[PDB]
């Protein structure tokens, strides 16, 4: 019982066919594909799914062989409207009938020829395909098998030949029109054995609504009720007693097969063959038998032979119920019987309906009700986004890329006639917004960056046609950014860079690369070193798989996690190209290279190498160091202490005191390890920058710390 996990990836896969089909506008059939699936899967309550979608096939017109599917949502207009006396809720529940009862003939017929291909020696064929050549071949088999009636009763024969069952089973099979003619091509038996009734199945098989006229029903009522109805016990061919309630809707009360050796599916084929679909402007004198009239008998059928809960049902049955639910067009209710037996086809059948637009979807602004919610106008509705978010909580960790191809199905009710273009779209919208918040996994979701880095398409901007205009970028750049404000609020600054970089606003990536550089340097030495939380990466496997990269393909495969080796990179790509470089501010490159030096510095007094590093220092040129001690140029490099930036200023005390700890070392180191005029000059020198830099700091008395003259003065 752990195929689910198996079954879940195989359903999701096609999932990502399904939503690559209507991205770019190639034909594809999800009822067909979902049925297979669930046909291949081994699943106790299968056939009747797989069943209930063959119906909804036909219901709608997905048909493969056609090649004919419709567009997306062309039923939305035509259920939604709640007036429930328009041309539109008319024409509904018509074709709901039509194709329903369309596939139980079909599904019959089918059951015919398999019972004729297996006995191809008893059930006489010849080369002719003819419909009523394979219906009397059935009726042959049928009495060969001792199952067409109870032996006793007495039926009605001409050239031996049964014609009320040639008749009535080829009602049965969906042959109106060829029953008729057939009763037509022998005129001159019928007219012996009953001569009113010709007069009535070509009146039925002429109108297209399988209606009959108001003298012929009448008459065929009287005809019906007086000799029939009742009239002695088995002296009636029970076939005829069948053709005349399916012909003229009689004792549409009653609508069993009392005579015949019948299954349940001929007992659905009958209950959906006689409910015809009256204009609601009229009052039906005889209350005719309508799509209404049937759904309210199913939903006694539940309550009769079906328990509520999975508990309840440990036989495995439900199948059937949501089969017989999903017929009588009750899609709303239908799914919700079914979620909990099996919560995994309750929404692959919710998926697929929504496609065409059969499910009412809930009003957005009450996303907090339960599955099964009724309207204001006591029409029932199921939280189709809400089900997918619960439904998405069992793999959005491990595979978010599968969970966003779900998530984007909320979009199916973005059409007009659901009340909602924008509004709809919007609680999409508003579901990514909250799963990229949840997951730090913005390399997969939102995009990754190259070595150039022209972006690699993230899967969210992937499936971009389905939520927006189709360029689909006003959305993408709008939670790129609010996602980064939460980062870098957060000092997850790996994240916040890459965020920040996808949407393009280099300057503000530059600013907090640099701020976690001068946090880094700003550290005292040999102190815990600075190491940053990394990104979340996009391809994984530990062991034995490498897939489509090795680590450095991209930032998400760096394992970047120490702000210098950041600010390195960034700075790396923005500088040698001059596309990135051009559009970051000056102060905010150069304070950022500074830093570059400064922690280059840092890590050589770290080492403890004097000479090297007082180099760098004198080649930033912030210092007095080649003032040579006229206080002249000295109060020129002091007068130039605004126009640093912030995350230099504040390091330039540690800087200062790393400066003069290189001239006293060297200073000292020259006393031993040295030519000795040139060592003294030297040692001089050295000397007057410590007392340089001391005047440095002396200047600045309001924008540098209190106590870093004094601290200067100790180890100068």
């Amino acid at each position: 019982d752990r195929f689910l996990r198996e079954k879940q990836a195989k359903l999701a896969e096609k999932i990502r066919e399904f939503n690559d089909a209507r991205q770019r506008g190639t034909p594809f059939y999800i009822c067909r594909d979902l049925a297979d699936l669930e046909s291949k899967s081994g699943d106790r309550h299968g056939p009747h799914i797989v069943e209930a979608y063959r119906a909804v096939m036909e219901m709608v017109g997905e048909h493969p062989d056609a090649g004919e599917a419709p567009r997306e949502r062309q039923f939305a207009k035509m259920y939604l409207d709640p007036n429930t006396q328009s041309a539109n809720a008319l024409a509904m529940r018509k074709q709901i009938l039509k194709g329903a009862t369309t596939f139980l003939e079909k599904q019959f017929w089918n059951e015919v020829n398999s019972l004729i291909a297996k006995y191809p020696q008893d059930a006489n064929l010849g080369g002719l395909p003819d419909v009523v050549s394979k219906i009397k071949a059935y009726i042959r088999l049928r009495i060969a098998r001792k199952t067409l009636v109870p032996d006793n009763v007495e039926l009605q024969q001409i050239n031996g030949e049964y014609v009320w069952a040639i008749v009535f089973y080829l009602l049965r099979a969906g042959f109106v029109t060829e029953a008729a003619q057939y009763v037509n091509s022998n005129q001159a038996h019928f007219r012996a054995i009953d001569r009113t009734f010709s007069g009535y199945i070509n009146s039925y098989a002429s109108s297209e609504e399988r209606r009959l006229k108001r003298q012929m029903q009448d008459r065929c009522m009287s005809e019906y009720n007086q000799r029939i109805r009742n009239a002695p016990e088995g002296s009636i061919d029970p076939f005829r007693m069948a053709c005349y309630k399916i012909i003229g809707r009689c004792d549409l009360s009653n609508r069993s097969l009392d005579g015949l050796q019948t299954d349940v599916n001929d007992w659905i084929w009958l209950q959906f063959n006689l409910a015809r679909e009256t204009d609601r402007s009229l009052e039906l004198a005889g209350e005719s038998y309508g799509l209404a009239e049937l759904q309210a008998s199913i939903r006694e059928i539940g309550l009769k032979h079906f328990p509520k809960t999975a508990a309840e049902d440990t036989n495995g049955s439900f199948g059937m119920f949501f089969y017989l639910q999903i017929l009588a067009g009750m899609f709303e209710q239908a799914i919700a019987y079914l979620y909990p037996f099996s919560y995994v086809d309750a929404v692959h059948f919710a998926i697929a309906l929504t496609y065409y637009g059969l499910l009412r979807p809930v009003d957005a602004a009450s996303a907090g009700n339960e599955l099964l919610s009724h309207n204001t106008r006591s029409m029932p509705q199921i939280n189709f986004g809400r089900m997918l978010g619960y439904y998405t909580r069992d793999f959005r960790a491990a595979n978010p890329a599968a969970a966003v191809d779900y998530l984007v199905l909320i979009c199916l009710n973005a059409d007009e006639a659901a009340g909602g273009q924008q509004a709809q779209a919007a609680l999409c919208h508003e579901a990514l917004r909250e799963l990229v918040l949840e997951s730090r996994e913005f390399s997969r979701l939102i995009g990754d960056i190259r070595p150039d880095g022209r972006r690699i398409r993230g899967v969210i901007e992937e499936r971009g046609p389905l939520i927006a205009l189709g360029q689909e970028d006003d959305f993408i750049r709008t939670i790129t950014l609010q996602a980064a404000s939460f980062a870098d609020d957060n000092g997850r600054t790996t994240d916040a860079v890459l965020l920040y970089h996808l949407a393009e606003d280099y300057d503000t990536v530059v600013s907090i690369v640099s701020r976690a550089l001068s946090e880094a340097i700003s550290l005292e030495i040999g102190e815990d070193p600075m190491r940053l939380i990394p990104v979340k990466p996009r391809v994984t496997n530990a062991e034995g798989q490498v897939e489509e990269a090795a680590p450095g393909s991209s930032l998400s495969l760096a394992a970047i996690d120490d702000p210098v080796e950041l600010a390195k990179a960034m700075m790396g790509m923005y500088e040698r190209d001059h596309m990135f470089w051009q559009k970051i501010r000056e102060p905010n490159r150069v304070a950022c290279s500074v830093l570059l030096q400064m922690a280059d510095i840092k890590s050589l007094v770290e080492q403890g190498r004097w000479a090297e590093c007082l180099d760098k220092i004198r080649a930033l040129d912030i210092l007095p160091l080649t003032a040579r001690g006229d206080p002249g140029t000295i109060r020129s490099y002091a007068a130039r202490f605004p126009s640093l930036a912030q995350p230099v200023a504040i390091n330039v005390p540690n800087l200062l005191m790393w400066t003069v700890l290189c001239c006293m070392r060297q200073r000292e180191r020259l006393a031993g390890g040295q030519n000795e005029s040139t060592a003294r000059l030297m040692m001089d020198e050295l000397k007057q920058m410590t007392v340089d830099l001391m005047a440095y700091t002396s200047q600045l008395r309001y924008r540098l710390p209190p106590h870093l003259h004094e601290a200067l003065a100790r180890a100068s």
